[PDB]
DNA sequence: GAGAGCGGCGGAGCCAGCAGGGAGCTGGGA
């Protein structure tokens, strides 16, 4: 239904917002907690031949220690996104000069277009959502642990106190829920604090590899 | 010819493999 579809589209951007917060970019706490009337308020009540059209939910955001680093979040109109909607953007990304962004995909791209965004990856960072996977923070379950994203400086000061190389090191994969949520890369190492049966407390470092 | 020696005559669960079905570019004509 309509009121469906903008509880989805008002769902979707919390967990947006949540996930802008948690990768460490700057948001406000009140567009960290907008209820459904405040965003129908601010947006539109009927998306459907309507106000919100799924065009005025880009977000700007810019990094904490960074202004200048300036991630945005698109949400593509149709539910197919391919390469003519990803050249669009990727252009509109080359005339504001900006580097990441994320795509939030109805359902699903085609194959041409995901391997294009593995060609456009080393100059900028595109990252594929489907809008089933953002209607919920999966940090939020119980199952899953607290996951925080190591430094360079950490990382090297780790395996010098364990005298480890990256290779003896547990593993995660770069399509992990987690990993893509946290955008994290690979090469990068996440650590992983959980509570112990035993011990009370148990921290696990893991490479993105 | 006898002795004989060798010649021939069930079930369960991961991979490969093919087949059918859309994006997407390209030559032809509007």
């Amino acid at each position: 239904d309509d009121e469906e579809e903008t509880y989805r589209l008002w769902k979707i951007r919390k967990t947006i917002m949540q996930l802008c917060h948690d990768r460490g970019y700057l948001v406000t706490q009140d567009g960290l907690d907008q209820t459904l009337e405040e965003f129908k308020a601010q947006f539109g009540g009927k998306p459907s031949e309507g106000r919100p059209r799924r065009t005025d939910l880009t977000v700007l955001v810019a990094h904490n220690d960074d202004p200048t680093d300036q991630m945005f979040v698109f949400f593509p109109e149709e539910p197919k996104v391919g390469i003519k909607t990803i050249k669009v953007y990727c252009q509109r990304m080359q005339e504001e000069n900006i580097t990441r962004a994320l795509i939030v995909v109805q359902q699903g791209m085609t194959p041409s277009a995901k391997q294009s965004l593995v060609d456009m990856a080393p100059k900028y960072i595109l990252e594929q959502f489907l809008q089933q996977e953002l209607l919920i923070n999966i940090t939020e379950h119980e199952l899953v642990p607290e996951h925080v994203v190591m430094t360079k400086e950490e990382v090297t000061e780790l395996l010098a106190r364990y005298k480890l190389r990256e290779n003896q090191l547990p593993r995660i994969q770069a399509g992990d829920p987690v990993a893509r949520y946290f955008g994290i890369k690979r090469g990068q190492v996440v650590k992983i604090i959980r509570p112990s049966e035993t011990a009370g407390r148990y921290i696990t470092y893991r490479l993105v590899q």
